């Protein structure tokens, strides 16, 4: 199953959108990100693509940098590799 | 059009699964040191460019200090990254 903001963010191209766009990514989530210079989608797009896309070493990542669980970081992990699969 | 040809192939479709050597700028002695540094497909040097907020200066000096690309060769990989970014990001 997966949320509408999923589905919103996995339709189109990213552009500018702000980090608080991908799914999982809440307001204190996006706070946090934001405070550590990951302050557009496209900059967390970035770490999952020098992760090389890996599942667990981005999801840690995440945890790691804003404090996401496991939910959250898997719909964000989701959302990015389904953006890549249509865009990229 | 002054760019190369490698340039105009690469910012004409996505990237997919293509290797670093693809890029504008990344020869095969610049791309194996690339490859050598965990850098093995373009994605994952389109990645560096993002993680830098496709800063000019952050991303030409990583390129120097990672592979030991010349001015030439970081403006054309930069220059390639960007327009790739404009027209499918």
């Amino acid at each position: 199953t997966t949320s509408q903001k999923h589905r919103d963010f996995v339709a189109e191209p990213m552009g500018e959108k702000p980090v608080g766009s991908l799914a999982g990514i809440g307001e204190v989530l996006g706070k946090k990100l934001e405070e550590r210079g990951f302050d557009k989608a496209y900059v967390v797009l970035g770490q999952f693509l020098v992760l090389k896309k890996d599942e667990d070493l981005f999801r840690e990542w995440l945890k790691d940098t804003c404090g996401a669980n496991a939910k959250q970081s898997r719909d964000c992990f989701g959302c990015l590799r389904e953006w890549c699969d249509a865009f990229l």
